[PDB]
């Protein structure tokens, strides 16, 4: 086994994420393709297909049968190094796979860095809007 | 980072792990030459130079700053995988690396089994007499 942190680097830790989507069988975008273009499956009301790149935290929706993965999310992040990982998880050495953790640990605060910004934007706009209302 | 159970495969965990260690500076088996044969500082109090290979398990005690860890290591537990791995740590790739810690597992419970047996041999022999000293005295 692998600490919980690292196991969505295993691919089929990746498809088993997949739970209740809707293009099987014969579609492009299938779970493991998703899977191999390091796609999650993390569904909320809204987004029932939602998908997220455990690597560079991208999210997509809105998945069609004809769409493919990779594509797609070379088409959204292409600054994505797992988007170059050429190399099995098992080809690769202890150095190459701890300076990619690394590469992810900074992704991921990248993440909650722009999250924490569109928040703060939105915050900004009631309060734009309540200065605005009140100074009238 | 590496999780505590993977932390021993790393020369300076290993090294860290000697908290008064006798031999230092001018001897042979300083803590790095220690470390760098796999053994962990785990001292007791009958002895407090026990050291124990952090990958077959065998333990050692009664140095003296003249002996060789490697050479030692060779001697009490010639079987031991981590004598053959001849790459640095970060330059095993994973599958090599789920592997060694495969058998290192399997290095373990082999202990764990032979204290269990040895500890049941005990046990045995116990009832075995005291079920002597009854069925004989009357
Ligand atoms: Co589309
Ligand atoms: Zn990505
Ligand atoms: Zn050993």
């Amino acid at each position: 086994t692998l600490p919980p942190a690292w196991q969505p680097f295993l691919k089929d830790h990746r498809i088993s994420t997949f739970k209740n989507w809707p293009f099987l069988e014969g579609c492009a975008c299938t779970p493991e393709r998703m899977a191999e273009a390091g796609f999650i499956h993390c569904p909320t009301e809204n987004e029932p297909d939602l998908a997220q790149c455990f690597f560079c935290f991208k999210e997509l929706e809105g998945w069609e049968p004809d769409d493919d993965p990779i594509e797609e999310h070379k088409k959204h992040s292409s600054g994505c190094a797992f988007l170059s990982v050429k190399k099995q998880f098992e080809e690769l050495t202890l150095g190459e796979f701890l300076k990619l953790d690394r590469e992810r640990a900074k992704n991921k605060i990248a993440k909650e860095t722009n999250n924490k910004k569109k928040e703060f934007e939105e915050t900004a706009k009631k309060v734009r809007r309540a200065i605005e209302q009140l100074a009238a």
